[PDB]
């Protein structure tokens, strides 16, 4: 999922659509935008589909207002993918809407408490409707009107004591403004930016990625700190206050590996640069543990791995060539597999021992089939290098990973995987290597959230119980 | 535009859609597919839009048959871009449909003759409806049923005598089969492939690009020769026959420069490799003519130039970094009471306090280039140099590449330095036509001459220059 929120001094409908389009890689199952018009009323458009399919002119026309949020949803299986989309809304207290990227690990416990204590009905399976409600109930506690920044921060604080997991949220309160907050372990991404229209007017915005500020011409200010909350009034006044008991930066590693765009700077780290670095280290590993290997060229499996493979070729002093081309358009198969996504440039494989480079291997299907494609194009020996370490555990913080059994690496040794996928050789990046590759870009980040690679969940509240429940 | 045709022994509806999705880069203005059912009747579906948007399940469900053709229309300005899409169809003789990529230079002359001579009404501006009518009238001249291959071939040859220009065409004749033919100068691309099923059951297909064959698992057989024609009967028999008086290979240079996919082999040339070569040459040209220039990195302008710039970096021994990212999804900009940044984003870190050499495939109107350069300056770039993989574009392509009017061409009537100034580049350098020709040629020396009208103003076909002289004979 991806989120954006603008606190402008002029129409934001187009800007949000535009920010959501550069954040579309984070989710295409559904999209939604909601603003607050001059009458302090919410205007909302949300449906399944791409951003470009969801918002038509009639819809934009209706999304009037100078403050608003948007959300693109990654088809989180389980949560219907045909279920109600975000942003979510509640009429009381005040009027609240919230968009969120992440996942609560105590969602069940939360909806039960909400039902018992507050009588708040949760219509969906989305733990975001849950978050919105916890946050709403905390704001229900205040008497005087309007709430003051502290009240709002106290509510976020109270909320953080209750919910557990990963989350980057942006929300809006009728008659008050916009609030954006981030979980205590700083897992899911969120950045703040601003745009001065003139000497006295300044707009603010937050997004899951810096690309969204970039495309709108907002100047990047900084990442929102772990546990921190930001409250921008309808008058453009900004407030920030730490709302978690023990904030620590454990940014998701996978954002760097695959999930995030290369032109984004998450937690001071350039995704591109980190990615090149993963190349350097992986090249070096191949060079250590595979010195006696005979390959004629390095071939990247587009897109992620394109610059990673180039680096690997540099390190190995071997030639880099584009053997695969990713189809820019993919059509559906009607009820009347990787080949529909990729095409092998025959001339680059014919009678060559090749080293293919991929960002990861989740299930192994793609990898096996890509390898078959190489063999069919004339390749003698086909070796596979994964820019990311083995993926053996599930992510429960907002990256939708297949079931533990679906993970080919799950319970299988590299060789057993190499065999199943039919590669002549298979090599993965060392977790420690990937860490250093990314860490090198900002050494103040000591630890990352790497549950998918090592079964260690920073929130320390995961066991087979939650897993099996899923 | 892009075309595909498949004479199969099993439903082709999915296979055509799949071939059109890999040919989508050739036109996204509209699409159309048309097959022949068991009852020897055409089933068609054409609308404006992307392949993915045009063909819904109800439509596919209706496209029954084992033979069909498809088309993806590049928004040809002038031809409405909201006009009737191809493939086109006529009920007589026999029942004919034709999909076409290219351009007729004597279209005006052609609809006049058709009206006058045969009373054939042309309902659109598409010279493709023209081409379908000429071919239809010529086939009309035959008495015995069915026509034999030679009759069809005779028809095509007759047609080639009449029309003038560039064209790759696939067509179908009810009760007969599929035909495909290419112009006498071999300009517009067309290839043939097959997919064997058994002891004699073999399917054939033609497409504007080998990628369509690859993706469908057809074995690449070969390009269709200039002026050649191909006829596959409904039974699976393949006939081929030269139908031009003086066939020559003058393939479009711009297909190699930009238009075609890198994984396609047009006229024995690999587009990728041709492209890389373009970098080599341009690198070397920069090294000769610029030597005293200080740059810190080579940065491509996605997507075409990515590998070209890589080579230019190699030759210049300068580092290559990805300073621009192409947005994968662009949306509508509504009209509430086309920006380059809507298409591209600059990776700030890669420009900050550096002198950059930006490599782009070409400069048409100059707007993009100008704005891309501003983007580089705003990202902290000190000096910004622009390299064009293609020579200066100063003329209009009247053969099938939609180029904006010659007034819009920034290169039209301007010196390199005047363009550099207009685009705000610290330095500007173009590829040499001769170098680019060698660059592509190096891949298949049998090609002695390309179609380069956009760059050299030399119109390979007959009627373009003769008519220049007819013009000056008035003023
Ligand atoms: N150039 C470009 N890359 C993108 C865009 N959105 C996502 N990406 C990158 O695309 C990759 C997609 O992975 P793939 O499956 O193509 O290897 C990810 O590494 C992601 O960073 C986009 O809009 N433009
Ligand atoms: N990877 C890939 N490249 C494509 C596809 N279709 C066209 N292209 C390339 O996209 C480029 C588009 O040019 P651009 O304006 O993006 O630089 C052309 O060089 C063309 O070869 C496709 O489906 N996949
Ligand atoms: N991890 C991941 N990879 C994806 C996704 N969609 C496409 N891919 C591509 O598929 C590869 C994983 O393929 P698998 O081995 O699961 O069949 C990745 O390298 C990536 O480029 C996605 O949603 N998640
Ligand atoms: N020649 C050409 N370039 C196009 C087209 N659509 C996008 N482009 C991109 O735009 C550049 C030309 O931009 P112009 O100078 O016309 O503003 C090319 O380098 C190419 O990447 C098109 O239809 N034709
Ligand atoms: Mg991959
Ligand atoms: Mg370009």
């Amino acid at each position: 999922c991806g989120i954006v929120g603008i606190a402008g001094v002029m129409p934001v409908n187009q800007s949000i659509y535009d920010a959501l389009t550069v954040l579309q890689h984070r989710g295409q199952d559904a999209a939604g935008i909601i603003t607050i018009d001059a009458n302090n009323c919410f205007r909302l458009r949300k449906a399944n589909g791409l951003v470009s399919d969801v918002f038509e002119a009639r819809h934009m026309q209706r999304l009037q207002g100078n403050m608003g949020i948007g959300h693109v949803r990654y088809p989180t299986a389980g949560s219907s993918s045909a279920s109600e989309a975000q942003p979510f809304y509640v009429n009381s207290p005040y009027g609240i809407t919230l968009a969120h990227n992440g996942n609560l690990t105590n969602a069940h416990e939360l909806r039960k408490k909400l039902f018992e204590e507050k009588r708040r009905h949760i219509n969906t399976t989305s733990d975001s409707e849950i978050l919105l409600n916890i946050f709403a109930s905390e704001l229900d506690n205040f008497r005087h009107y309007p709430l003051e920044a502290d009240n709002i921060f106290a509510a976020i604080a109270a909320t953080n004591r209750l919910i557990r997991g990963a989350y980057a949220c942006v929300a809006m309160i009728i008659g008050h403004g916009m609030v954006a907050f981030r979980d205590p372990n700083g897992i899911r991404p969120l950045v703040l930016g601003k745009r001065d229209i003139d000497e006295n007017r300044t707009e603010y915005m937050v997004a899951s990625e810096s690309v969204a500020l970039d495309t709108l011409g907002f100047d990047f200010l900084r990442d929102v700190a772990p546990g921190e909350a930001i409250y921008i009034t309808e008058e453009g006044q900004l407030f920030t206050r730490q709302c978690a008991d023990n904030p620590v930066s454990n940014p998701c590693l996978f954002e760097y590996v695959y999930f995030a765009r290369p032109d984004s700077f998450i937690d001071k780290i350039s995704v591109y640069s980190a990615r090149v670095n993963m190349g350097t280290k992986l090249g070096e590993k191949i060079a250590r543990e595979w010195e006696d290997l005979d390959i004629d060229v390095v071939i990247p499996i587009p897109e992620t791995s394109c610059d990673i493979a180039l680096e690997i070729a540099r390190i190995l002093g071997k030639p880099y060539r584009q053997g695969f081309v990713k189809n820019r358009y993919v059509g559906r198969t009607f009820i009347m597999s990787v080949r529909r996504k990729l095409n092998a440039n025959r001339a680059e494989f014919r009678d060559k021992n090749v080293l293919l480079v991929d960002d990861s291997i989740v299930r192994g299907t793609t990898s096996e089939q890509i390898i078959e494609m190489a063999r069919e194009a004339g390749a003698k020996k086909v070796y596979l290098a994964s820019a990311a370490p083995e993926i053996r555990f599930p992510n429960v913080y907002g990256i939708d990973m297949p079931s533990a059994t679906e993970l080919i690496a799950h319970g299988r040794e590299v060789d057993e995987i190499r065999q199943i996928i039919g590669a002549d050789g298979l090599i993965f990046q060392d977790l420690n290597d990937l860490i250093d590759a990314v860490r090198a870009e900002n050494p103040d980040i000591q630890q990352f959230e790497c549950s998918v690679f090592n079964g260690v969940y920073v929130t320390k509240d995961v066991d087979q119980g939650y897993l099996d429940f899923l």
